[PDB]
């Protein structure tokens, strides 16, 4: 089988309420090859089929999808917004091609910034994101900004906001592109 750079780890989240939010979360399957990631993709419910409150993440082996991860801690998110009428037209093209950014090693040089992403399925309208490390390391924040962007082919005038983790924590843009 032809191996990936990476380890991943599939992990799904249920709302729940009479659950802590870190009780919500579950692991679902790890994988480290091509064979091996189609497998998995093949025959799981896709996220346009997913209930309202419910959200797939797709992280680095080692890293739990979550702020406090020492590896997300000091990091933040590229944010993409969909209406809840896209969800059937746009959502698992957008997932899926951030997939293969992610397992294909994408973004090159800075890489070892990427921790996985996550996207969540609302009542209001869906969201997809890219989780990195440190959101003070500019030139590896914009560089993942612009080539994510251009690889979901949104119109270059529809610019997308990153956002720190601590920011969204005590709830608005560090960078936009
Ligand atoms: C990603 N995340 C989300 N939450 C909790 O989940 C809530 C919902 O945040 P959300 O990420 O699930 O998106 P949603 O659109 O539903 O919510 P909104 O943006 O608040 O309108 C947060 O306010 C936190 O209470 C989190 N809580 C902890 N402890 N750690 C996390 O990494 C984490």
């Amino acid at each position: 089988k032809h191996p990936l750079q990476n380890r991943w780890a599939l992990w799904f989240f249920k709302n729940d309420k009479s659950k802590t939010w870190q009780a919500n979360l579950r692991l679902i399957s790890k994988f480290d090859t091509v064979e091996d990631f189609w497998a998995l993709y093949n025959h799981i419910q896709l996220s346009s089929n997913l209930m309202p409150g419910c959200d797939y993440s797709l992280f680095k082996d080692g890293i739990e999808p979550m702020w406090e991860d020492e590896k997300n801690k000091r990091g933040g998110r590229w944010l993409i917004t969909l209406n809840k009428q896209q969800r059937r037209s746009d959502l698992d093209r957008f997932w899926l091609e951030t997939l293969l950014c992610l397992i294909g090693e994408s973004f090159d040089d800075y890489s070892d910034d990427v921790c996985g992403a996550v996207v969540n399925v609302r009542a209001k309208g869906d969201k997809i994101a890219i989780w990195t490390t440190e959101c003070e390391n500019r030139d590896a924040v914009t560089h993942i900004g612009r080539v994510y962007k251009e690889r979901l082919g949104l119109p270059p005038k529809i610019v997308i906001g990153y956002q720190s983790h601590a920011d969204t924590a005590t709830k608005k843009n560090r960078f936009v592109v």
